[PDB]
């Protein structure tokens, strides 16, 4: 193979990237975009804060933008994503009981409904759950509405889209641990009593030299409840500036977690959380680490390319 985009499709898997819409009209960018990946996921035009700035008022230009890139260019469209705590416009903060209620199910029904027969697949829920086990205490979506919006929301998304692959999203699950823990209880219990819900998505924003050990068997015990897995924003951060051994390092990473995923029938593919680390959004939310991506600032592969390569 001599493309990602190649490797992937050999491999009968998806390889995506996270697109910003604005950058298409960057010449190096888009040859990358258009040339290795198969598959392309919104990085922030299908949030709630993008896709409905006001309540009942939607904008859908971005969002649509992303859409006609992947048809255009004949790669997967993955949705990301209807309902998630952060991103979240404060008139939907502001609202209560069933009024905030009402407000996430239009939105999830008018967002499912605008992309529907486009997106394939859509994380309908996002971390929904905290690190060290439980529900996130930090969600307006749990304090509102509690344990039971998560279900409300994949029938919402289901009876909007009665055929896109519905998946729950979330980050630190990747190996099994208290979080994968609560997150498995949730899927076995949705798919046990029927709940709409095809799949789940480990984001795997994860730091160098740390990759789960056991993560191949966690991605396989969840493709056993019979649901599909995937790796939906893997990026693997350093502490920068980066160098020669932390740069191989990475690449052997990068070449595990694909390799996990080769090893489960079920893992769908993997989409990098962005194509260059000169966009990467892990610099201005981790003080002190980046460096994550597989090209650097200069569009130049880095090791960790041949790694993928390789994996798939
Ligand atoms: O870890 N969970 C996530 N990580 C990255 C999120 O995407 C970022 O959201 C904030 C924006 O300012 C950034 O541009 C964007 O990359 C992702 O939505 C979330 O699931």
């Amino acid at each position: 193979a001599t493309t990602l985009k190649e490797a992937a499709d050999g491999a009968g898997r998806d390889f995506g990237f996270a697109l910003d819409p604005n950058r298409l009209s960057e010449a190096q960018y888009k040859a990358i975009a258009d040339s290795e990946f198969n598959l392309v996921v919104a990085e922030n035009a299908m949030k709630w804060d993008a896709t409905e700035p006001s309540q009942n008022s939607f904008s859908f230009g971005a969002g649509d933008r992303v859409a006609s890139y992947a048809a255009d260019t004949g790669k997967e469209l993955y949705g990301h994503t209807l309902v998630w705590h952060s991103q979240l416009p404060d008139w939907a903060k502001n609202l209560n009981g069933s009024a905030f209620e009402s407000a996430m199910v239009n939105h999830v029904t008018k967002v499912a409904d605008h992309f529907e027969g486009k997106v394939a697949s859509w994380d309908v829920v996002n971390e929904a759950f905290a690190d060290g086990g439980g529900r996130r205490q930090d969600s307006a979506f749990q304090q509102k509405l509690g344990n039971g919006y998560i279900e409300t929301a994949f029938r919402a998304a289901r009876a909007a889209d009665p055929t896109a692959k519905l998946c729950i999203n979330d980050y630190n699950v990747e190996g099994i641990n208290a979080k994968s823990n609560s997150l498995y209880d949730l899927v076995k219990d949705f798919k046990a009593r029927g709940v709409p819900l095809d799949c789940v998505g480990f984001q795997s924003h994860l730091i160098v030299g740390q990759v789960p050990g056991d993560f191949r068997q966690n991605l396989q015990r969840f493709a056993d409840l019979g649901v599909d897995v995937r790796i939906t924003e893997l990026d693997i951060r350093m502490r920068t500036p980066s160098d020669a051994t932390k740069l191989a390092t990475q690449a052997a990473d990068y070449k595990k977690v694909v390799q996990a995923c080769m090893q489960v029938t079920r893992c769908q593919g993997v989409t990098v959380w962005g194509i260059t680390d000169k966009y990467s959004w892990v610099p201005d939310v981790f003080p002190g680490e980046g460096a994550a991506l597989v090209w650097d600032a200069s569009y130049a592969k880095k090791p960790a390319y041949a790694a993928v390569m390789e994996a798939f």
